[PDB]
Order: structure tokens, then C-alpha cells, then sequence
């Protein structure tokens, strides 16, 4: 399935810092996107900008895996992503509330 491909690529991105940086740069429009990077970026952007209006259930889950990872481990990147895609902050708040409910402490 294309879902399986997304899942293993997300597994790779979250495990390898080089891939995560390349992916984040692709999402932030400051680096090249591979075809899979472009596909995952579409859903991560949809998640932050629009609450994943067009994401399938598996795509939304995949986007949140990266969101929670960034909130917990790369807060500065999470802040850049939300300033770019959700400055209004309603979706940002929904995800931050979910991460806090998972016990993640978020600095101001």
C-alpha cells in the first residue's frame, strides 16, 4: 500500500537526523523534496494549515507522528513550522494540547 510506504519512510525520517533535517527543510521550502518528501509534506502542511482536511486516517496519523516528535524534540522547528503555516494558531493549539496530554512539557 502507499500507506505502508509512507509509514516506513516516516520511520526512517524519525530515526535518522539527516533525513529529518532534509525533510524539515523540504517542508519549510528551503531544501529539495524527494517525491516521497513532497507527498508527506502535503499532509503535514494540511495538518498544520487546515487540520488535515484532505488527509486520510493513516496520513493524519503519520503527520502527527512528526508533529509530536518536533514538539518534544525540536521545539524551535515546531515554532518555525507554525509561524509559517498556522500563525492564527488554532491547529497549533490543538496539537500542543494533545502533546501536553501525553505528558510532554512545552517551554514558552
Amino acid at each position: 500500500y502507499t500507506d505502508k510506504y509512507d509509514n516506513i519512510n516516516l520511520d526512517e525520517i524519525l530515526a535518522n537526523k539527516r533525513l529529518l533535517v532534509a525533510y524539515v527543510n523540504c517542508v519549510m521550502e528551503r531544501g529539495k523534496c524527494s517525491p516521497e518528501g513532497k507527498e508527506l509534506k502535503e499532509h503535514l502542511q494540511d495538518a498544520i494549515e487546515n487540520g488535515c482536511k484532505k488527509c486520510t486516517e493513516n496520513q493524519e496519523k503519520g503527520a502527527y507522528r512528526v508533529i509530536e516528535h518536533l514538539i518534544k524534540n525540536e521545539i524551535e522547528i515546531w515554532r518555525e513550522l507554525t509561524a509559517k503555516y498556522d500563525p492564527t494558531g488554532n491547529w497549533r493549539k490543538k496539537y500542543e494540547d494533545r502533546a501536553k496530554a501525553a505528558g510532554i512539557v512545552i517551554p514558552e
